[PDB]
């Protein structure tokens, strides 16, 4: 249950979200992730921003340990956060990466947004008022800086996420170019399914990996909490109760089957395991038309900040 990218490694098609907000403990991402692996993910979602990469590699590890997989069965996925985007930062940051997860390598790394933030230990630099504080780098040096990683095999591949379709031409047209992305991972469920960047990124051979598949975790730091709730819409839940399945159940099919790449968080034990059962099912053409139809051009990350970065991606 894998697909096939444009450097000749697989990906599995289901992947596992590590991200919990900073109240979450730590121990949680540990846990959660053995879970997870237990219920059948390969493919595990993580990213520095996360400051979760040491409680994920550990449950990696500790599912290789106890047998259940080989570390070839696991596909790992972190990013270089805003801040490391200058070129000569770029592999330390993946091998600092590796040292937290004790991984050898990573099975992808990606460009986490294009919004560059200003260099430094803080994650979210900002000012003497509150204001983030942005950088400018040509991103086509910080891609040369990924290409030298999957050269030197610390990551397996790479890729990009948060690229809007001129950003990904971009480095696609970039002269000297080495190695396309494999995938942009992005923002897109029933009411942002993306369908003409799909298009786009299928025509060029890249993976669209969707996040927030399931409607986004509504935190009020990003999400305006009177935001439509996507597991609440009708047709979805009349989809669920057709096929005797769930709404989120419904929303990762509906991925599956557009050959979109779908992530799902979740840290309680049933819906972890929940989740798996997307393999289970089909939807038929009819059912796929109808999720089509909710579409609305709703990203549920919003932030007037980030909406004055030039590289912001929604316009
Ligand atoms: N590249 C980026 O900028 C970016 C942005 C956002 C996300 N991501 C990645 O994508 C992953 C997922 O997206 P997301 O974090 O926004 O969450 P999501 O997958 O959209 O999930 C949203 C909420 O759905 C709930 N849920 C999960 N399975 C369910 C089910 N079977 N039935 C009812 N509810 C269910 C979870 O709550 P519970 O935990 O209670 O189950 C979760 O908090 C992140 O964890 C991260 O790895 C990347
Ligand atoms: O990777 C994630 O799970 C995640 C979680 C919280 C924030 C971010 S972010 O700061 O990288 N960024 C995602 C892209 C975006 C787009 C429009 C408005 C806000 C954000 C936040 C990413």
């Amino acid at each position: 249950q894998c697909v096939k990218l444009n450097d000749g490694h697989f990906m599995p098609v289901l992947g596992f979200g590590t991200y919990a907000p900073p109240e979450v403990p730590r121990s949680k991402a540990l846990e959660v992730t053995k879970l997870a692996i237990e219920a059948g993910f390969r493919h595990i979602d993580s990213a520095h921003l996360y400051n979760n990469e040491e409680q994920v590699g550990l449950a990696i590890r500790s599912k290789i340990a106890d047998g259940s997989v080989k570390r070839e069965d696991i596909f790992y996925t972190s990013k270089l956060w805003s801040t490391f985007h200058r070129p000569e930062l770029v592999r330390p940051a993946l091998e600092n990466s590796l040292k937290k997860a004790q991984l050898d390598y990573v099975d992808l790394y990606l460009i986490h947004s294009p919004m560059s933030l200003k260099p430094g230990e803080e994650l979210s630099p900002t000012d003497e008022n509150g204001k983030v504080i942005f950088d400018i780098v040509d991103l086509c040096t910080t891609w040369e800086a990924m290409e030298k990683c999957k050269d030197a095999g610390l990551a397996k591949s790479i890729g990009v996420s948060n690229f809007n379709r001129r950003q990904l031409e971009m480095i696609l047209n970039k002269p000297g170019l080495k190695y396309k992305p494999v995938c942009n991972q992005v923002e897109c469920h029933p009411y942002f399914n993306r369908s003409k960047l799909l298009d786009f990124c299928k025509s060029k051979d890249i993976v669209l990996v969707a996040y927030s598949a399931l409607g986004s975790q509504r935190d009020k730091r990003w999400v305006d909490p009177n935001s439509p709730v996507l597991l609440e819409d009708p047709v979805l839940c009349a989809l669920a109760k057709k096929h005797k399945r769930t709404p989120a159940l419904i929303a990762l099919r509906y991925q599956l089957q557009r050959g979109v790449v779908v992530l799902a968080k979740s840290y309680n034990e049933q819906r972890i395991r929940q989740n798996v059962q997307v393999f289970e099912f089909q939807l038929t053409a009819e059912d796929m038309k109808a999720i089509d139809g909710l579409d609305r051009n709703l990203h549920y990350f919003n932030s007037d900040s980030f909406a004055s970065h030039p590289n912001y991606p929604y316009s």
